[PDB]
C-alpha cells in the first residue's frame, strides 16, 4: 500500500511491532527437542494477546499460524511433529495483520552448532543482502535496484539467491503491488518505488540451487540438492528520511 495518514503509519507500526514481537519470541524458543507445532503455538498465544490474527491462516487457509521451514525445506513449511535437532537451519517467517494492516517477516538461524558453517554462512550474508537493499531504498528509485543488491551481495559471497521466491507489496493484504521484489536484476523494469511505498523485501540467499519446487506436501518449497538457504525478511516504509521498518525492534 501506500501510507497517506498518519492513522495508517500507526496500524502498521502495531502490526509490525507484533510479528517482531512473535518472531524473536519463538526464535528464541527454538532448541534441540522442541516441535515446530510447539514453536507455533506461540504465535498463537502471543496474536490472541496482542489482537492480531494470522495473515497464512487468514489470506491463503495456510495450516498453521505461522511458517516454519527447516534444512531442506526454505519456505511455507508447516509446523508440525517434526522436532528440532542440534544444527538445524530454521526459517521461522511471521505474518499478520490487526484492524485490516499487515505486516510481514522472517529469520533463518542456526539452532546450536552445525557441522558445516555454510548453514550460519548463508545466514550472515542474507542479513548483508537485505542491509544492502534497504541501503537503496528512496523515492524514485528502480525497485530492480532491490534485487540487484540482493544478487551482487550474494556474488560477493560466492553464494545464489532463489530466483523464484520474492519479495512483495504489503499492507492491506499480505500480497499486493508490486507483484514480485526480485533477489536479481531486471534490466527491463522501469517500476520506481515512491512515497509511503510499504514493501516486504526478503532476500533469499542459497548455498547452490537458484531455485526452489513443490516438497513434501502441497505447501512447503524445497531445494532436491538441499541446499541451505537462509531468508531475511522486513516490512519496510518508503520515506524522503529513509526507510522505516514496521517489523525491526
Ligand atoms: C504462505 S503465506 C506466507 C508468505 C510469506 N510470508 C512470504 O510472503 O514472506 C514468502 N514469500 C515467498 C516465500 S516466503
Ligand atoms: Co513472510
Ligand atoms: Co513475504
Ligand atoms: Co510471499
Amino acid at each position: 500500500m501506500i501510507v497517506k495518514t498518519e492513522e495508517e503509519l500507526q496500524a502498521l507500526k502495531e502490526i509490525g511491532y507484533i510479528c517482531a514481537k512473535v518472531r524473536n519470541t519463538m526464535q528464541a524458543a527454538t532448541k534441540p527437542g522442541i516441535t515446530t507445532k510447539e514453536l507455533d503455538n506461540i504465535a498463537k498465544e502471543l496474536f490472541e494477546e496482542y489482537g492480531a490474527i494470522s495473515a497464512p491462516i487468514h489470506d491463503e487457509n495456510f495450516p498453521g499460524q505461522t511458517c516454519i521451514s527447516v534444512n531442506e525445506e526454505v519456505a511455507h513449511g508447516i509446523p508440525s511433529k517434526r522436532v528440532i535437532r542440534e544444527g538445524d537451519l530454521v526459517n521461522i517467517d511471521v505474518s499478520a495483520l490487526k484492524n485490516g494492516y499487515y505486516a510481514d517477516t522472517g529469520i533463518s538461524f542456526v539452532v546450536g552448532e552445525s557441522d558445516d558453517p555454510m548453514k550460519q554462512k548463508v545466514c550472515d550474508v542474507a542479513t548483508m543482502a537485505f542491509e544492502n537493499a534497504i541501503a537503496k531504498v528512496k523515492p524514485g528509485t528502480k525497485l530492480s535496484n532491490i534485487g540487484k543488491a540482493v544478487h551482487n551481495t550474494a556474488r560477493q559471497n560466492d553464494l545464489k539467491v532463489i530466483k523464484n521466491l520474492t519479495g512483495h507489496g504489503v499492507g492491506l493484504s499480505l500480497h499486493e503491488a508490486p507483484a514480485h521484489v526480485l533477489n536479481y536484476f531486471d534490466p527491463k523494469d522501469k517500476t520506481l518505488l515512491t512515497e509511503g511505498m510499504v514493501l516486504a523485501i526478503e532476500p533469499f540467499i542459497s548455498s547452490n540451487a537458484s531455485f526452489v519446487t513443490e516438497g513434501k506436501n502441497e505447501w512447503a518449497f524445497e531445494t532436491s540438492d538441499k541446499s541451505f538457504v537462509a531468508q531475511i525478511e522486513h516490512t519496510v516504509i518508503v520515506t524522503k528520511d529513509g526507510p522505516i521498518l514496521t517489523t525491526k525492534i
